[PDB]
């Protein structure tokens, strides 16, 4: 059984834990799927074989409405392919930072759900570990819509990486014995519980400039209702979190029991019969943490595509140099196509098009290869690029067009660029830069920050 045999990929999905999710086509029945792909070179392993194939085989035996559904599994040399349903409403927060009205009815939804998934997991005794907001993926972009829990069975088999760009924004909702070492089931009752408490507040109980100091909160463990918006919430919604953020995981509420706290029961009534204050301190709350994670997101992520794209534009050059005999700089169609082949084992044919649409468009003859490296090049950034702006744009939600030094306080912390080296950079950029940055002098700030 050979994955490539089955399917064929359509598009990219993402970047999500452990790899690669691209978006498939099963060859002969039509049906999509979302592939998760994990590179045995890239990604460490666990356990031992045995272990794994267990796991996987439990896994697609095992079903459930809030669990991300798997189908199959696939092994060559260098990879594991995991055959998961596609789920195409995005992740939960920027729904939720969409919506004009969010109550406690819509919390109390949305966290039975993520309780019944995880009830059922540890039922058959899997644990997730690494539960944050971006595992939360919704089948359409809807209040309305089903929450499904990607990434259930990894951790125990799968090392994470250690790569900022994949561990930024884990270190909220990472349960304190997580950290120290000796876990079970119960520290996925404490991340739900960190969600909670950013769905009624729109801040983490445990926060901080950078993720030692994070992580140096959630060791102590201590976290507080003292913010005012926390006025406008139920005692009762409060009395399930503390039970769920209590520290010592046997005294800590199960999922199970979880599902039957007062809070789940009263405000998860499919008719809404108590109060509906909307929590619109929180909503804008949830909408300035979900902005500044994304654009930190963004900023790693154009910053290692930029790195990437500088690497490829050598060994492109170099592919296309061999191929020149001539010695003209000038190839066809054709020797582009091979080239960019000849770097892709280091759909081809449209996208060599779509280059040679600018470079050449008539086609009349030969093409500089050093225009066409460029062009191809540049537009393989362009979702970063563009990702990275429209990251910026909602980050900036007054439409100032400028980020602030305590804005970029928060985003390169988040990050983990040090503060010093930041600001050394934005002096370079701009001399005058007065406390503030529009979107070009930050771009510029993140190339100066990846050797550029
Ligand atoms: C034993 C677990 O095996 C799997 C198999 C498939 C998986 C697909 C996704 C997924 N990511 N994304 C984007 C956010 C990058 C997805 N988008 C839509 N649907 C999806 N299903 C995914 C995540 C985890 C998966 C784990």
């Amino acid at each position: 059984a050979i994955f490539s045999d089955r399917y064929k990929g359509q598009r990219v999905l993402g970047k999500g834990s452990f790899g690669e999710v691209i978006l498939c086509k099963d060859k002969i029945t039509g049906q999509e799927c979302a592939v998760k792909v994990i590179s045995k070179r890239q990604v460490k392993q666990k356990t031992d074989k045995e272990s794994l194939l267990r796991e996987v085989q439990l896994l697609k035996q095992l079903d459930h409405p809030n669990i991300m559904k798997l189908y199959e599994f696939f092994e060559d040399k260098g990879y594991f392919y995991l055959v998961g349903e596609v789920y195409t409403g995005g992740e939960l927060f920027d729904e939720i930072i969409s919506r004009k009205r969010f109550s406690e009815v819509d919390a109390a939804r949305i966290i039975r759900q993520v309780l019944s998934g995880i009830t059922y997991m540890h039922k058959n005794k899997i644990v997730h570990r690494d539960l944050k907001p971006e595992n939360l993926l919704l089948e359409s972009k809807s209040k309305d819509a089903n929450i499904r829990i990607i990434d259930f069975g990894l951790s125990t088999h799968f090392e994470a990486s250690k790569k900022m760009k994949d561990k930024i924004g884990t270190a909220y909702y990472i349960a304190p014995e997580v950290l120290h070492g000796t876990y079970d089931e119960k520290c996925d009752v404490w991340s739900t519980g960190v969600i909670l408490y950013i769905l009624l507040s729109g801040c983490p109980p445990f926060n901080g400039a950078n993720e030692y100091d994070i992580l140096k909160k959630v060791e102590k463990g201590k976290y507080t209702f003292e913010l005012p918006q926390w006025k406008k919430v139920s005692e009762s919604a409060k009395d399930l979190i503390r039970k769920m953020l209590t520290y010592v995981p046997s005294m800590r509420i199960s999922a199970r029991d979880a599902l039957d706290h007062e809070w789940i029961q009263t405000y998860t009534k499919e008719q809404i019969s108590v109060d509906v204050p909307s929590l619109d301190n929180a909503i804008l709350n949830i909408r300035q943490f979900q902005g500044t994670q994304k654009l930190a997101q963004a900023a790693l992520l154009y910053m290692g595509s930029k790195l990437t794209s500088q690497d490829e534009t050598k060994e492109l050059t170099a592919i296309f140099h061999k191929m020149d005999k001539n010695g003209d700089g000038q190839l066809d169609r054709a020797e582009l196509i091979e080239g960019y082949k000849e770097l892709m084992r280091m759909a081809v044919e449209h996208e060599v098009d779509q280059v040679l649409d600018a470079v050449d468009f008539d086609k009349n003859g030969y093409i500089e290869y050093s225009e066409f490296v460029t062009v191809a090049m540049d537009r393989k950034t362009l979702l970063s690029r563009e990702r990275l702006e429209r990251a910026f744009r909602m980050f900036d939600s007054d439409n100032s067009g400028k980020i602030s030094s305590t804005e970029l306080a928060t985003i390169f912390g988040v990050s983990d660029v040090d503060s010093e080296t930041w600001k050394s950079v934005l002096s370079e950029v701009d001399k005058n830069n007065d406390g503030e940055v529009d979107f070009d002098e930050f771009q510029q700030m993140l190339l100066k920050l990846c050797g550029n």
